[PDB]
């Protein structure tokens, strides 16, 4: 019960900053999650016991690719850490609970592959979900690990409760399917500007949740230069992986995804922070003011990359 998790100093202090980056010591990244989790819920929310095994069951569910790895999950976690913790009193006992959680399940047993692969493909998970195919499956994948014996975390909430929490890491999975974020953030959009938002409607809540799901989840473009830049070669493994599978099925694959055009990748970086990125983080600082950290970095990061177009890098 008196067992608290501490961090060197320069870890202390800088995890409390957006832009903390965890770091290559995958043996350190547990005892950070499980530190967030009692600074953020308490050392009470969770058995150490059952939570150090769940820790240990999901890292064990995430595969070996370039990006959609056990160091993604564990990144997305920390910025909803920095979020819940810059807006202390706005989200419930469970709320603060389930979205840790969500985050580090969110992209469990992830292929490295989007869902229009696996549809093109005509894998078998793309007939069991017909949309949002992989986040149902990462959802799926969460509550299988939740069922395992001493892996339960939520076993000493009520019924009612443990369905609550559920429904929580459910949509916040489902919200990171980057398709849906378009239509969601321009209805929390018209909602800011209308006047219409009302934290205490649950439908509008959960619209809130989503959008801080897909602002943790590219929380890659929020880091420090380097690191932003450092990430992009994974992401881009990632993708290019892909577009050679897209090739074997005999289908070009969008440039995004083709190795072919590595040189057009500064200008589609420019098109993701205006289309996706800024929007994502001015609607979440709109709504939660304490945020504006993260689009100042964003900000910071657009401008590199239009340096790199313009020869300086
Ligand atoms: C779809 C996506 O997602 C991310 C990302 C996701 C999470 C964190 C940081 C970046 N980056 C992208 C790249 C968008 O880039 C692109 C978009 C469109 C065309 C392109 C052509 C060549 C190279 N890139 C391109
Ligand atoms: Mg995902
Ligand atoms: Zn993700």
């Amino acid at each position: 019960g008196l067992m608290q998790f501490t961090l060197p100093v320069r870890l202390c202090k800088e995890i409390e900053l957006f832009h903390f980056d965890i770091g290559p010591f995958e043996n350190m990244w547990p005892g950070i999650f499980v530190y967030m989790v009692h600074r953020s819920c308490g050392t009470s929310c969770f058995e150490l016991e059952k939570l150090c095994r769940f820790i240990m069951s999901v890292k064990k569910n995430y595969r070996r690719v370039p990006y959609h790895n056990w160091k993604h999950a564990v990144t997305v976690a920390h910025c909803m850490y920095a979020i819940l913790q810059n807006n202390h009193t706005l989200f419930t006992d469970l709320e603060r609970k389930g979205l840790l959680i969500a985050c580090l399940c969110h992209d469990l047993d992830h292929r490295g592959f989007s869902n229009s692969y696996l549809q093109k493909f005509d894998h078998p998970l793309a007939a069991l979900y017909s949309t949002s195919t992989m986040e149902q499956h990462h959802f799926s994948q969460t509550v299988s690990i939740l069922q395992l014996e001493g892996h339960n975390i939520f076993s000493t909430l009520s019924s009612s409760e443990y369905e609550q929490v559920l429904e929580i890491i459910r949509k916040a999975i489902i919200a990171t399917d980057l398709a849906l974020y378009f239509g969601n953030r321009k209805q929390l959009e018209e909602m800011y500007q209308t006047g219409s938002l009302n934290l205490n409607n649950q439908s509008h809540r959960d619209r809130v949740i989503g959008l801080m799901m897909t602002a943790c989840d590219l929380c890659s473009v929020t880091k420090l230069w380097p690191v932003t830049k450092l990430t992009a070669n994974d992401i881009y493994a990632e993708f290019w992986a892909e577009g050679d599978e897209m090739k074997k099925l005999g289908i070009q694959p969008i440039p995004m995804m083709d190795r072919d055009k590595k040189d057009e990748v500064p200008q589609g970086q420019l098109g993701f922070y205006n289309a996706v990125a800024i929007p994502c983080y001015t609607t979440l600082t709109q709504i939660l003011p304490p945020t504006e950290p993260l689009l100042k970095a964003c900000r910071d990061n657009l401008s590199q990359w239009e340096k790199v177009i313009r020869g300086e890098e």
